[PDB]
């Protein structure tokens, strides 16, 4: 997250960190043995990281568990990156409280202009990497699709969204590629891609989770 802030110790409950021997993605959790990621998270040996702050000390609070099965959405493609978005089954249930617990799906998609909170342990620079130990958050607005499709001419499908600022410096960046973009206590989007991080007119790129509710509980009610 470049721009963002210091979240605080279990102030965003539903995020979680993929780790393979270290963080490479984010993820929220939606139930108590499920978590929503992007399908370009996609690897083996996925061990699932809850209730973390600082991803490299164990200060309590966390709980790991590895992943049963991550399902890719059948018809992501990775070229276009349209249809990014992964369920992954944990092999034992999560004890939910204050500190662990699961964001809602929508009922509906947000609008142009509904500000959201986006957080993860991705890259805070743009122009270089600095990884943090701790959550870092950031509060950013949904664009209209006209300044998205015009940021970004012929790469915007019907499944994605933009949310940020154009004149840069806030945003998202790798290492946050599928945690969540929350907006009024819903799971609106999936850190998904975009051109470069905080560049200005280059706003960031999120998975349209609105779009996959039924996709999302189908595969759920069937594994
Ligand atoms: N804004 C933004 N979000 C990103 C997520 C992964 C890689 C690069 C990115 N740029
Ligand atoms: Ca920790």
């Amino acid at each position: 997250i470049v721009g963002g802030y210091t979240c605080g110790a279990n102030t965003v409950p539903y995020q979680v960190s993929l780790n393979s021997g270290y963080h490479f993605c984010g993820g929220s959790l939606i139930n108590s043995q499920w978590v929503v990621s992007a399908a370009h998270c996609y690897k083996s040996g996925i061990q699932v990281r809850l209730g973390e702050d600082n991803i490299n000390v164990v200060e309590g609070n966390e709980q790991f568990i590895s992943a049963s099965k991550s399902i890719v959405h059948p018809s992501y493609n990775s070229n276009t990156l349209n249809n990014d978005i992964m369920l992954i089954k944990l092999k034992s249930a999560a004890s939910l409280n204050s500190r662990v617990a699961s964001i809602s799906l929508p009922t509906s998609c947000a609008s142009a202009g509904t500000q959201c909170l986006i957080s993860g342990w991705g890259n805070t620079k743009s122009s270089g990497t600095s990884y943090p130990d701790v959550l870092k958050c950031l509060k950013a607005p949904i664009l209209s699709d006209s300044s998205c499709k015009s940021a970004y001419p012929g790469q915007i499908t019907s499944n994605m969204f933009c949310a940020g600022y154009l004149e840069g410096g806030k945003d998202s960046c790798q290492g946050d590629s599928g945690g969540p973009v929350v907006c009024s206590g819903k799971l609106q989007g999936i850190v998904s891609w975009g051109s470069g991080c905080a560049q200005k007119n280059k706003p960031g790129v999120y998975t349209k989770v609105c779009n996959y509710v039924s996709w999302i509980k189908q595969t759920i009610a069937s594994n």
